[PDB]
């Protein structure tokens, strides 16, 4: 019933797996893009996975073939199944919802994000 609150993170050893989830604000299909950004202390924000309203997915190089972004319309929830975790994946993960609107005279781009969740992959 709570939204824009990333859950499912924690501490796991290398090779482990986690599954992060985030509920959307209303109809998750009204969304235009859903992404899972991550940032480690001392490092810059980086996009890890991004699904479009059509299902087209994009991934990063380090996470390709390991992390899997996905969506459930019934539960209005975006999912990131992280697998074969490596210590270089330790960071705080944020979920972002991008909404595009416009007409022949204007263009609006809303971005809503959550508080994040920590992921610690131990060596």
């Amino acid at each position: 019933q709570v939204q824009l609150v990333e859950s499912g993170g924690g501490l796991v050893q290398a090779g482990g797996s986690l599954r992060l989830s985030c509920a959307a604000s209303g109809s998750i299909s009204s969304i235009s893009t859903m992404g899972w950004y991550r940032q480690a202390p001392g490092k810059e924000r980086e996009l890890v996975a991004a699904i479009t309203s059509g299902g087209s997915t994009n991934y990063a190089d380090s996470v390709k073939g390991r992390f899997t972004i996905s969506r459930d319309n019934a539960k209005n929830t975006v999912y990131l199944q992280m697998n074969s975790l490596k210590p270089e994946d330790t960071a705080v993960y944020y979920c972002n919802f991008k909404y595009y609107s416009g007409s022949y005279f204007y263009k609006s781009e809303y971005d809503y994000w959550g508080k994040g969740t920590p992921v610690t992959v131990s060596s």
